[PDB]
């Protein structure tokens, strides 16, 4: 069906508390509204969303979202809807230390895994504990990292720009990307770190790049008749770029975004690739900082989210 969305706010980083500012966003219910803070004159503007995760405080308040509280939503809901068959999408939508990377991945302690890891660590579950004989299940998984329309392998650097291609039958494809067949989280997990730290001004990882990790769910059932049936599932779990080199991805996203439910898909590696997430399932959860420092950064994602929940697929 239509496209499920969710924001969240963190709490507040070294700058924002070296600037002393204030929290400008407030949440109730699945509403989340936000203060102007250079004109607190003007009407706060309220938005409502599937979800309005309050995480500004920490794990020790009650009604703070904890990253478990978030995949049992949205993440633990794309895994049930791979397994039907259905094509799946979550994408961390946001500004810059926003909170993406932390809802996506997360940390690795503390049980603070983001949404990816706890998908992943679920559907191995969901599979071990497969005891239907006639059920046998394949695992093959990618990690690439978009950085400015160039395409990179997180798993294979040991090469590169790979080029985005489009399959006369079927649809987009980053031609020598790897692709790992799986048989464990663990397997799948150690993928994850090593690809990780690989991700290309600012410190540490580029403000602007993509970083996509696909899972090709592949569920095959049996049965003594006579044929075996074959569905399989892809999960796309992005991390988009910081809503502010070029990176015009992001920005070609915004018009391709709109539209909801013509459309420049190739306008963007990003936005060509993913081009079905089209037929797929798809959430977005919108990274927001409770800084008043981020007025106009912060609104403006809010209005995007408020636009991509108005798509439908
Ligand atoms: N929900 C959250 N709970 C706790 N800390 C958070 C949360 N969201 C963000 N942070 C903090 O902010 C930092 C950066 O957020 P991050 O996910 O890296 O942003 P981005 O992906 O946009 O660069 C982390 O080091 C983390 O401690």
């Amino acid at each position: 069906a239509s496209v499920k969305v969710a924001v969240r706010v963190r709490p507040f980083n070294s700058r924002e508390m070296s600037r002393d500012s204030k929290c400008i966003i407030q949440m109730s219910g699945s509403t989340t509204t936000i203060v102007n803070p250079k004109q607190p004159k003007e009407t706060p503007k309220s938005f409502s969303f599937d979800y309005s995760y309050w995480s500004h405080t920490s794990p020790e308040d009650i009604n703070y979202a904890s990253q478990k509280q978030v995949y049992r939503d949205i993440g633990e809901e794309m895994l049930q809807h791979a397994f039907e068959g259905y094509n799946v999408c979550i994408f961390a939508y946001g500004q810059t230390g926003a909170g993406k990377s932390y809802t996506m991945m997360g940390k690795q302690e503390k049980d603070q895994q983001g949404i990816i890891p706890q998908l992943c660590e679920d559907l191995f579950s969901r599979i071990n504990d497969t005891t239907n004989d006639n059920m046998s299940y394949s695992v093959e998984v990618s990690y690439m990292e978009i950085y400015c329309e160039r395409v990179r392998d997180l798993l294979n650097p040991k090469n590169g720009n790979l080029r985005v291609r489009e399959h006369p039958l079927l649809g987009p494809y980053v031609e020598d990307l790897s692709k790992l067949a799986v048989t464990s989280y663990n397997d799948i997990q150690d993928l994850m770190d090593s690809g990780n730290k690989p991700r290309t001004n600012m410190n540490e990882t580029s403000s602007r790049s993509h970083a996509v990790f696909n899972i090709i769910f592949t569920q095959k059932r049996h049965d003594a008749e006579n044929i075996t049936t074959e569905k399989v599932s892809k999960i796309s779990l992005v991390d988009l770029a910081g809503s502010e080199n070029i990176n015009k991805s992001l920005t070609t996203l915004g018009k391709v975004i709109s539209a909801l439910a013509f459309i420049p898909y190739r306008d963007s590696v990003l936005t060509w690739l993913l081009r079905e997430n089209g037929n797929s399932r798809t959430a977005m959860v919108a990274a927001l900082s409770p800084a008043d420092i981020n007025y106009d950064e912060t609104l403006s994602t809010l209005r995007y989210a408020d636009r991509a929940k108005q798509i439908r697929n």
